């Protein structure tokens, strides 16, 4: 696994300003918007904007397929990565 996911966690935890929660209390895999985060829509699109202010990653919050890559870390470091790579 990359730290991209670290770099994830971090910054979903930074943007969202989660307390009492780091990189390390969050699992790559653990849902944003399930039982660990619990974000809605409003969220995704900050994040998702911060991630494209971050990385210019142009994921479309507004669509499930952005939802899809955003169920957790994971997914995101599948999407972010993909991007990071070339």
């Amino acid at each position: 696994m990359s730290n991209l996911a670290d770099e994830l966690k971090q910054m979903i935890i930074d943007v969202l300003a989660l307390e009492d929660i780091t990189i390390a209390d969050i699992d790559t895999e653990a849902p944003l918007f399930g039982e660990g985060l619990g974000l809605d829509s409003i969220d995704a699109l900050e994040l998702g904007l911060a991630l494209k202010k971050r990385y210019n990653i142009h994921l479309n919050a507004e669509s499930d397929e952005t939802k899809q890559h955003f169920k957790s870390i994971q997914s995101l470091v599948a999407l972010v990565e993909a991007q990071q790579k070339s």
